[PDB]
């Protein structure tokens, strides 16, 4: 094509194809892969990744290569070093052998980084766009067939810490690809040397390969089990949640195992009624179209010309899809729709795991509110065994206890670099004013004081924040539960080979765990309910904490009423259900974990360095249980006048273009504005460097112009200096129809279009609105629709592409 992304997509076509093809890809995708060869192919990876980095290094000033410099995203050199002392040994400098064939592909790499550097993308392209697409797959076929540790050794090289998402970073990738500047001839010298690169991969894994030449039923009746837990997986996961899951059954009252359903007639459902409350679980992944597992396709082609009565038996669905896919989770969606056909009955909601998200989330989450349904469905309560015991350190210095750090214990007073997830820095509080200027809500300006962190930033990245609970709510909770919160203990899991031995960090006290470490605000979850049904007085009240573990049945409608649409916490359960008075500890054991909460970073490290500014709007409101609830971390930071913060970095996708006369298209309602803000500053800041920067379009939106319009006077002083070209606000309440930033695309068609074709402008779209983005997405679609004549799917599709090319870029959250 003429973009350059295209054009090297549609020009390695057949020598991708090929390459994948490979006997050696081809056992690989099998799962067929040993660890000689693997040793063999990663070890021609970390000579090829040093020389492709040495020459990247050599020219990442090269104006032929310089926006494709990323270093901390993409480079491989270390994880490959790591995977070599893994696979090697401790003198694996010497151990490592050099094949003819990555000699070859040394040899290419250095030519080209020496004498033309011009064709060094067309290389970088070949290697890190195809490690963020098949190798995610590669990663976990290889953790499965070699059997590594779940800790990652060994696969150091497909993981990248500093991409939280693979897709919006090549849609980043190709943008700054297409921003190289370069004759058409040169174009195709640079998709001929794709070929290339893509042929000495090829004979890489050529050369490579030529180096290397009794039912169930009666079965568990004789064994005394009641739980049987089938996995469909073809990866291992659902494998693996199908052995926890048989694993929890035994500590549980019931006694479970987990089988293949390969080798099983799974006619023995029929004969499965016959034990005494038995029940079966379906934990599915789906592939293909909507493909069934191999290891289940015998059990769906039985599923599909069937008519075996299965009346009378108990089972339960868990599939494990992606989004992305547009089949989502159809191998469980059709056991679980088609078990209840041949007459079982559900126990529990089927689940829909999400691998685009977290997997393992979901899956946790459907687990823990599974066995309280078991649990009260067959009515065997008999509230089961715990999984953390209480050890009270009633003599103990204080230098030794966690006081609400996150990472090694007297973290947060000894800070050393580098600050993460695991470490986040104390930012000081230097700012804290409000922005709303009437009263509907409270919009909040902070501004972080990171000076010495060494903490490195970009405009669009993220901030996370650790926050505290209301200390008002752990007093009260503490009061009524009738304890003291100053005991320092500690919660020790008993499951001996579980390498996670606690909660939350300990030694510490009831009062810090439940400060810091403790999610005291949102609704309970069905396990928490069921663990204090034992703790009540009352058997109205026991009854109703009963009730609430049922998926099915009244006792639904009474949890989603009552406690989420109610919105309760743990301490508005423990004051309207006075019977409850359990300990403190067994709280502090069911009470899932205070997460941090992350914000849009609003301001530019080119002109604010050492200080990284947060917008954000206050959650406060009276819930239908009738108190006011308040959100952790805003009402936390709302407090803080200046007084620390822990917080962390994450980098994003959402970047400014590298060219500077790229024009930018901005779209955020509301507190979307953070970014931007951000954007504007290190806009306005390149046009005092002297260099020329193209339109800068902002399309901001808020209720009224005396009330939410956000950052008024610092918008207005940009407007007028130039550096934001167009101030487009649409007030959605200043007269008897809205009027939203959709109605004000709409209006400049025209200029918007002719900046998008003729100028290649970048799109973004941020913000909390709901359902917003799909609405600017349909206005963009007609735009392109109605100027450059196109059918209405022409528009869609150049969308889309434009999404591709990295020029669309979104950036929404809840
Ligand atoms: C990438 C990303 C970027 C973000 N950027 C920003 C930003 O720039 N500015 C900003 O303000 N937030 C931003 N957020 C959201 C932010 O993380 C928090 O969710 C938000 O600020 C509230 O946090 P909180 O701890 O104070 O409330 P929480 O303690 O987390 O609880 C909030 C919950 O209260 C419920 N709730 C809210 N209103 C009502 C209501 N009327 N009635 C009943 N229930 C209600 C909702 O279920 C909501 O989930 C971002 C989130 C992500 C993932
Ligand atoms: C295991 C075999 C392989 C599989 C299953 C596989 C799968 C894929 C998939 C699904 C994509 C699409 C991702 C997207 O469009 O965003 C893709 C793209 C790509 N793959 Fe492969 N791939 C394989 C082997 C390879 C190899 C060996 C290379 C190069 C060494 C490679 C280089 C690429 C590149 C560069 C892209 C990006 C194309 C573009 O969007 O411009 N792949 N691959
Ligand atoms: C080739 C392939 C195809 C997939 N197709 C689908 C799909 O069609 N629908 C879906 O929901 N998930 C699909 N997935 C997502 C998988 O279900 C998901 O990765 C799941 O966790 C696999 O579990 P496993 O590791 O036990 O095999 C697909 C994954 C792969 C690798």
């Amino acid at each position: 094509s003429q973009d350059l992304s295209e054009a090297l997509k549609e020009a390695t076509k057949e020598v991708h194809i090929r390459a994948e093809n490979s006997e050696f890809m081809r056992n690989f995708q099998k799962g067929q892969v040993s660890r000689e060869g693997f040793k063999l192919v990663m070890a021609s990876l970390y000579h090829i990744y040093t020389a492709l980095e040495e020459e990247i290094e050599r020219n990442k000033q090269n104006p032929v290569y310089a926006p494709l410099y990323f270093p901390e995203e993409l480079h491989r050199r270390a994880a490959l070093e790591q995977d070599m002392a893994f696979w090697y040994g401790p003198h694996w400098q010497e151990a490592i052998p050099y094949t003819p064939a990555t000699q070859h592909y040394v040899k290419r790499l250095h030519e080209v980084g020496g004498t033309h550097p011009e064709l060094l993308v067309a290389h970088a392209y070949t290697r890190y766009l195809g490690d963020l697409s098949g190798g995610q797959v590669l990663k976990k076929i290889a953790q499965k067939a070699m059997a590594l540790p779940s800790s990652g050794e060994g696969l150091a090289f497909f993981t990248f810490p500093s991409i939280d998402n693979p897709t919006k970073f090549k849609q980043l990738y190709r943008a700054r690809m297409n921003t190289l500047e370069m004759t058409p001839e040169v174009k195709h010298r640079v998709t001929e040397e794709a070929k290339t690169a893509f042929l000495l991969n090829i004979e890489l894994f050529e050369e490579l390969q030529a180096l290397l030449p009794s039912s169930f039923v009666e079965k568990m009746k004789k064994t005394g089990r009641n739980i049987i837990v089938f996995y469909g997986s073809q990866t291992g996961t659902a494998e693996e949640f199908a052995n926890r899951l048989s694993k929890d059954a035994h500590r549980y009252g019931m006694r479970g195992m987990s089988a293949d359903p390969e080798e099983y007639d799974l006619a023995d459902l029929s004969s499965l009624p016959e034990i005494d409350k038995s029940l079966v679980v379906f934990c599915m992944a789906t592939y293909g179209e909507g493909d069934p597992t191999d290891n289940a396709q015998d059990f769906y082609d039985w599923l599909q010309e069937t008519d075996v009565d299965l009346t009378g038996v108990k089972f339960a669905v868990f599939g494990l899809g992606n989004k992305t896919y547009e089949h989502f989770n159809a191998m469980g969606k059709y056991v679980d729709q088609r078990l209840e056909q041949l007459g079982a009955q559900r126990i529990f909601e089927l689940g829909l795991g999400d691998d685009d998200g977290n997997l393992e989330e979901d899956f946790i989450t459907w687990r823990e509110q599974f066995w309280p349904a078991v649990c009260e469905f067959f009515g065997v309560e008999a509230s089961s065994i715990r999984q953390y015991e209480l050890v009270v350190h009633e003599d103990m210095d204080v230098a030794k206890v966690y006081t609400g750090e996150m990472g090694r214990l007297k973290s947060y007073e000894n800070q050393k670099p580098p600050f993460d997830a695991k470490n986040p820095f104390l930012a000081a509080v230097t700012a804290n004013r409000k922005l709303n200027q009437g009263t509907e809500r409270h919009l909040m300006h902070l501004e972080l004081d990171i000076s010495d962190s060494k903490i490195r930033y970009e405009s669009g990245d993220h901030v996370a924040v650790y926050p505290a609970n209301d200390s008002a709510l752990v007093n009260q909770i503490g009061e009524i539960l009738g304890a003291d919160l100053d005991v320092i203990m500690s919660l020790n899991n008993l499951d001996e080979e579980s390498n996670k031995k606690h909660p939350f960090p300990c030694p510490t006290t009831y009062r810090t765990a439940l400060t810091y470490y403790l999610d005291i605000t949102n609704p309970p979850r069905t396990n928490v309910l069921y663990e204090l049904a034992q703790y009540a007085s009352e058997p109205s009240e026991q009854e109703h904490l009963h009730k609430m573990a049922s998926s099915s049945g009244e006792g639904k409608e009474l949890y989603l009423s009552w406690v989420v649409e109610a919105r309760r916490h743990i301490l508005a359960i423990l004051q309207d259900y006075p019977s409850l008075r359990p300990p403190i500890d067994h709280l502090c054991e069911l009470l899932p974990r205070l997460q941090a909460r992350y914000y849009s970073i609003a301001s530019s490290s080119k002109v604010h360095p050492n200080s990284v500014h947060i917008c954000a709007v206050a959650v406060e409101y009276e819930a239908k249980s009738g108190r006011v609830n308040k959100g952790v971390a805003t009402s936390w930071l709302r407090a803080k006048e200046p007084a620390l913060v822990p917080m962390f970095v994450r980098k994003s996708q959402f970047r400014l273009p590298f060219k500077s006369t790229t024009p930018v298209i901005m779209v955020g309602p509301g507190t979307g504005i953070a970014p931007f803000m951000g954007f504007i500053q290190e806009r306005a800041w390149l046009r005092e460097q002297g260099k020329e920067v193209g339109e800068t379009l902002l399309y901001y939106g808020c209720r009224r112009s005396d009330e939410d319009y956000l950052y008024r006077e610092e918008l207005a002083r940009f407007h007028k200096d130039g550096a934001l070209t167009q101030l487009n606000v649409a007030f959605s309440r200043e007269q008897a129809h809205k009027v939203y930033v959709q109605h004000l695309l709409k209006r400049d068609r025209e200029h918007l279009w002719k900046l998008i074709h003729e100028g290649g402008a970048h799109i973004y779209v941020c913000g909390d609105a709901r359902n917003m983005a799909k609405d600017v997405q349909n206005t963009f679609y007609d735009i392109v629709a109605e100027f450059g004549p196109m059918e209405h799917t022409q528009a869609v599709d150049y969308v889309k592409k434009l999404m591709t090319k990295g020029r669309y870029s979104l950036d929404v959250w809840s």
